[PDB]
Parts: C-alpha cells; structure tokens; sequence
C-alpha cells in the first residue's frame, strides 16, 4: 500500500523506542502462551516491537508487505535482536507453520481499509494459531477520534515532541465508509520536515470479534490498555485477544 514508502526512513522518529514502547513488549510477553511454541507478528514495520520483545521469546518471525520498513528493520536486526523477516501481505500470507502468539500492534488492522480485508487477515491470522495460542490485535480506538472531529470532517492537532524544535502536526480527515485519513507532518530540530499520509479504517472491538467468530476463535477481555484495563471509549488505542 506505500506505508513505508510514505514513512519508513522516518518512521522510527513517529513512533520511538520508549515507555510506550516498552509497556507493549511487557504486555505482550505477558500474553504469550509459551514462547517455546514461537512467535509471529504480523506487520512487523522496522521491528519497533520484535526486536525487544525477541530478548524475552526467542527469535521472532515478522511479516511486512513493505520492502522498505523491512530494510529499515534489517539495520536495526544487524545490531539487535532475533527476528526472520518475511515478506508477505497478511490478507493472503499461509504457512504449514503454526504459533503460540500471533500479533497484529499499532493500528496495522486499521491500514486494510474496508471489512472484507480485515475480515481475511483476521482469518490468515487465526490460522496461524496453535492450539492453545493467542491471537493479539491492538489498534486505534475509535470513539476518541470522533469525539476529536466534534462533528466536522476535517481537524488539525499538534502534538510537541520532547526534543525541543520537534513535533507532529496531524490534519485529520473523517470520510464515507468509516474512513479516517492523516497527513502527518514532522518538524526536526534542524529545521526540516517530513510528510507522509495514511489511510485507515475506523475499527471497534464489536467488529473485530465479528471477524474473529468467523474465523472460528473466541474472545476474551478486551482492553484500554496493556496493564490490563478494561476497554473504554476514551483511551487512544484498544487491544481485542482470542483464543
Ligand atoms: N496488508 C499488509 N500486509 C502486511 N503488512 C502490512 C499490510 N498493510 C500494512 N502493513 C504494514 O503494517 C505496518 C504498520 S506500522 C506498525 C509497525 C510495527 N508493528 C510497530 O508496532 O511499530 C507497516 O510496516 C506496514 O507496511
């Protein structure tokens, strides 16, 4: 879809190596049936989350349709972590390969943009389970961003980076379809920045568990937020697992 190539030289300076970071390597280390069974995350982007949560479970496998977030994640693995990329779509990637933990993190679900896409990644996904594994999909609530528009297509927020001279400016579109679009603008503290779009469809826990029961697996607690909080309306992303 051009995701990478909208973002990836630049993604890891979005969406950084910290404490948010790391609370969804402990969460998801905490989710993981048995690490012995292994490990697959489904758009793997630049390994933001396989490489650190490789340290805990072994090696990672890590699927991207982009070729460019996975050479940006073939970088980072020649320093750290234990990760096989593969190169794959996630609406038709099947293997003989079977996993305790399947992941599907940062709003990845969100980026096929109509039901029946997410419906056959949701089933690609289920059949990549062992028995007795666990199915984890975290993506951007949706309620909070509707709230954000207060009934106008098209809002603008900032949103200040902790490096002084350095923040996002997001212009948001709300359109047919349950579709929600972003120009992200990324200012650098030497003055020069950096555009990238993305288009996404607005996701609730009510239809992944939908495509979920279709795909043959059961939910379980749905959550605001990887400690453990119950799903709310409020918080920015929501986390849906199955068994
Ligand atoms: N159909 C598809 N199949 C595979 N990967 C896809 C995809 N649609 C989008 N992606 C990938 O999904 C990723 C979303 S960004 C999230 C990256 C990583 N999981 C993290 O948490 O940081 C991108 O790397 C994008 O290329």
């Amino acid at each position: 879809i051009g995701y990478g190539r909208q973002f990836a030289g630049w993604y890891d300076r979005l969406i950084p190596d910290d404490e948010v970071t790391a609370e969804a390597v402990k969460g998801l280390l905490a989710l993981h049936p048995a690490p012995e069974a292994g490990t697959i995350e489904l758009g793997v982007g630049t390994g933001r989350i396989a490489v650190p949560l490789s340290e805990s479970v072994g090696r990672v496998t890590g699927v991207d349709s982009s070729p460019e977030m996975l050479d940006a994640m073939r970088v980072k693995l020649k320093e750290r972590g234990d990760v096989t990329p593969v190169h794959g779509d996630i609406r038709s990637y099947t293997s003989d390969s079977r996993y305790g933990l399947v992941y599907c993190v940062c709003a990845t679900l969100s980026l096929l943009h109509t039901p029946e896409d997410q419906q056959l990644a949701v089933r690609r996904a289920a059949d990549l389970l062992a028995p007795g594994g666990r199915l984890v999909i975290e993506t951007h609530n949706k309620p909070p961003i509707l709230e954000l528009h207060e009934g106008r297509k098209r809002t603008t927020y900032f949103v200040p980076y902790p490096e002084p001279g350095t923040g996002v400016q997001t212009h948001s579109t709300l359109l047919d379809g349950d579709l929600w679009h972003c120009s992200h603008i990324l200012y650098q503290a030497n003055g020069t920045t950096r555009v990238g779009s993305e288009l996404t469809r607005l996701t609730t826990p009510e239809e992944i568990d939908a495509y979920a029961r279709a795909a043959g697996l059961e939910p379980e607690t749905h959550l605001s937020r990887w400690d453990g909080t119950p799903y709310n309306e409020q918080s920015p992303m929501f986390v849906c697992c199955y068994v």
